[PDB]
């Protein structure tokens, strides 16, 4: 359940967010194999209500209408072909299992899905499932609203409906069943694992009654007796009546703190500072390293009003959201989610964006294609941040670097800072308002090693900055606060 069963040797996943699996596969081919990631996080692949207003947003995806693998991501022929070709390159998948709930219960009886099936969620049909009435939470619900009123109440976060989606009821062994056998169908075709979306709205008992029904993964590609990669959305910043640690025993879990601590941090606002995560991990009170999922920015907390709010960094932010990456990616704590974004016309109106409904670059519905560009970017309004040199190559120094203690840490008192990573890694930051000029010991053997962040190894030469380190591990290190990107990484890899 904790373990991700990546490749050996692979330490990250990617969420390719709205893509389509044809591209996926492609990538998988053409640049996540042979650049060292483990895994592809995917969108929804089962079937979802159809919303035309707004126009096809992103979210219409999070309200399930069946488990028919037909999405506008593409069919299970589709699917299957991903699957089998990101795994023939040590590229695993991983699926966003929405379990929690059907669509919403004021949607419209009828055929507006994306595979045509038949829904009437006002009298609780779902028959390509099939689900009746008594396989929701309608009559455990006790508000007045069958909503959730309280968060400081589990109950009602639990056995009622979150922003009016149809809750199952889960402690049914029917429906878990049901769920079972939709995740076994996957795992059969050789997905590695499972993020559970909306965890917090499902009590732990239930979701483990799920779990324990799972098949162990498809031995094609795994050995006998492995067991999925489970990991758990549960947003919980601190003084909630639910609490991450009521998951532990299932799988790990989202650990939110991190990226809206981070986030506050880099930017340097309530008087935080990047000297202070010196003691960064467990000592700020985040859950144990092993049972943490962590990530900068998910897909829903970019759009700037979920967990963490405004502090959190994006492709929008670009230079600071390189330096918290570079620093999420290099530090030892969990295991490491990268985001792939599309780009939107954002719209502020009294610090809310009124188009964080806009989904993914398409004609008229239609989901566009990713297309790849001479320079290695993405065209088509697809972010692609994960083909960003610098998020690249940190991609491959956690591969790098893996299993080896954090040390050297030094900092200036203030936002300079620097750490290694055993004898095989070092990384310096400057997001001070001043010039960071010192010599450091980096742990490193002496030698000349190309800086990964501005530039690549290529036969024997660096494209971007060298570093020279001498016998006695020390280096000098200078970096303006001008800098394009503040902050330099070398590693066991990139030396000449
Ligand atoms: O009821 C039919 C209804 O269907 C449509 O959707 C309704 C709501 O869905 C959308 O919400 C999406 C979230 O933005 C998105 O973040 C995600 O949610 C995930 C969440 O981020 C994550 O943390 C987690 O754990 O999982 C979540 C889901 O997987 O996906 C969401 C669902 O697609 C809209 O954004 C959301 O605002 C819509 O809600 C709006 O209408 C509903 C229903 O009226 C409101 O609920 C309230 O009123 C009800 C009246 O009885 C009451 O029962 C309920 O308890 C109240 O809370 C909601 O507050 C309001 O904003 C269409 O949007 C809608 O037009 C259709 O009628
Ligand atoms: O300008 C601001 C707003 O405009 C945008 O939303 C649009 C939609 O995109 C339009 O198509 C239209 O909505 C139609 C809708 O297409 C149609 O299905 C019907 O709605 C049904 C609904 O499907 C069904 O599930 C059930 O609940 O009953 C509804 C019938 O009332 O009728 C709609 C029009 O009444 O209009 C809206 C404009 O409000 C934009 O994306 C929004 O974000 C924005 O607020
Ligand atoms: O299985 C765990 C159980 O936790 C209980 O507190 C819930 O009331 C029940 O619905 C659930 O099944
Ligand atoms: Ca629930
Ligand atoms: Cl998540």
């Amino acid at each position: 359940q904790y373990a991700p069963q990546t490749q050996s040797g692979r330490t990250s996943i990617v969420h390719l967010f709205e893509w389509r699996w044809v591209d996926i596969a492609l990538e998988c081919e053409r640049y996540l194999g042979p650049k060292g990631f483990g895994g592809v996080q995917v969108s929804p692949p089962n079937e979802n209500i159809v919303v035309t207003n707004p126009s096809r947003p992103w979210w219409e995806r999070y309200q399930p209408v069946s488990y028919k693998l037909c999405t506008r991501s593409g069919n299970e022929n589709e699917f299957r072909d991903m699957v089998t070709r990101c795994n023939n390159v040590g590229v695993r998948i991983y699926v966003d299992a929405v379990i929690n709930h059907m669509c919403g219960s004021g949607a419209a009886a009828g055929t507006g899905t994306t595979c045509g099936s038949y829904c009437n969620p006002g009298n609780r049909e779902f028959p390509a499932v099939p689900y009746s009435a008594w396989d929701f939470n309608d009559g455990k619900c006790k508000t007045a609203s069958g909503g959730i009123e309280s968060y400081n109440d589990p109950y009602q976060v639990r056995d009622c409906q979150l922003v009016g989606l149809l809750d199952l009821a889960l402690e049914k062994d029917y429906v878990r069943s049901m769920i079972a056998d939709y995740l076994n169908k996957l795992i059969d075709i050789g997905v590695a694992g499972f993020r559970i979306d909306a965890s917090k709205h499902m009590w732990p008992g239930d979701i483990k009654a799920v779990l324990d029904k799972l098949h162990n993964l498809n031995t094609n590609w795994f050995p006998a007796g492995s067991r999925p990669f489970i990991f758990q959305e549960v947003i919980d910043l601190g003084g909630e009546a639910i609490q991450s640690s009521e998951y532990f025993g299932n799988g790990r879990v989202t650990e939110f703190k991190y990226g809206a601590k981070l986030g506050t941090v880099v930017r340097k606002w309530s008087g935080e500072k990047m000297s202070y995560l010196k003691n960064w991990g467990e000592g700020w009170g985040f859950m144990p390293s092993d049972r943490a999922l962590v990530f900068v920015d998910n897909h829903d907390n970019q759009r700037g009003h979920g967990a963490g709010g405004a502090s959190i960094l994006t492709f929008w932010d670009a230079r600071l959201y390189k330096v918290a990456v570079g620093f999420m990616l290099a530090h030892p704590y969990g295991f490491t989610r990268v985001m792939s974004s599309y780009r939107w016309a954002r719209n502020f109106v009294n610090g809310q964006d009124v188009n964080d409904w806009i989904g993914p670059p398409n004609n008229n519905g239609v989901i566009k294609e990713v297309t790849i560009n001479a320079d290695t970017t993405c065209g088509n309004d697809w972010v692609c941040e994960h083909r960003w040199r610098q998020i690249r190559n940190m991609v491959w120094f956690r591969n790098v670097v893996d299993g080896q203690p954090f040390a050297n840490w030094w900092d200036n008192g203030s936002n300079q800072v620097a750490f290694g990573r055993g004898n095989r890694g070092f990384i310096v930051f400057n997001n001070d308002d001043w010039q960071l000029s010192s010599t450091l010991q980096t742990g490193l053997p002496g030698g000349t090693y190309c800086d990964v962040i501005s530039g690549d190894k290529v036969g024997n030469s660096c494209t971007g900055i060298k570093v020279y380190v001498s016998s006695d591990g020390t280096a000098q290190f200078s970096i303006s606060n001008s800098a394009e990107d503040p902050f330099i990484a070398i590693h066991a890899e990139s030396k000449l």
